[PDB]
């Protein structure tokens, strides 16, 4: 009831509509992207510096690292929202890589509607240090977006892009898109 056709608008980029949202995947360095929100896949202490989290915390800078540790000591958080630091975004949302990926993406979408944001960029959450399987992660990310659209919750959010470090993981996302296509 929601899926459009899969195509390639630019070299190495693949896209399809999911209701009112354009869903895109590409390989590359997420720290070079511009979006209202960039997502970090981190540990339950919000201080992982390995895999994509290393690059995100290094490029964001020490004020963002300090925001993370300040919030982590205040309460038990499922995820935290910080400034963008020196990344090209308005906020970073730091999710726990080992948590249920569908739940994490649903939370990101809801927080972006609360701020009237239009664009999101995320990694293949959980496929690094957490060692969740890439097929299960792709299925969960796309299921979260489908549920958000089905409930009529997409109003401000218009574009969700997954920028993936390993080309072999991109291939798994593309196959999942083709399974769903209208
Ligand atoms: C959430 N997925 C990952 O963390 N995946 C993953 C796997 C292997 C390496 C990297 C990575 C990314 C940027 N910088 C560096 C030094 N390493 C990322
Ligand atoms: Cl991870
Ligand atoms: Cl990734």
């Amino acid at each position: 009831m929601f899926y459009g056709t899969v195509s390639s608008p630019d070299s190495g980029v693949y896209e399809m509509k999911i209701g009112s949202i354009i869903f895109q995947v590409a390989s590359g360095d997420i720290t070079k992207e511009e979006a209202d929100v960039i997502v970090n896949s981190t540990s339950n202490s919000f201080n992982l510096k390995a895999g994509v989290s290393k690059a995100i915390l290094e490029c964001a800078g020490q004020n963002v690292e300090r925001e993370c540790s300040q919030q982590a000591q205040q309460r038990k958080n499922d995820y935290i929202i910080t400034g963008g630091g020196f990344l090209r975004c308005k906020n970073i949302i730091h999710v726990i890589g080992g948590n249920d990926v569908k739940s994490s993406v649903s939370s990101v979408l809801q927080e972006c509607e609360k701020k009237n944001y239009s664009s999101i960029c995320l990694p293949a959450i959980g496929t690094g240090n957490a060692k969740q399987h890439p097929d299960k992660v792709a299925e969960a990310i796309i299921d979260a977006i489908e549920d958000f659209v089905q409930k009529g919750s997409a109003q401000s959010v218009k574009k969700v892009k997954v920028v993936i470090f390993l080309p072999q993981v991109l291939d798994v996302f593309y196959a999942n898109m083709k399974k769903r296509e209208g």
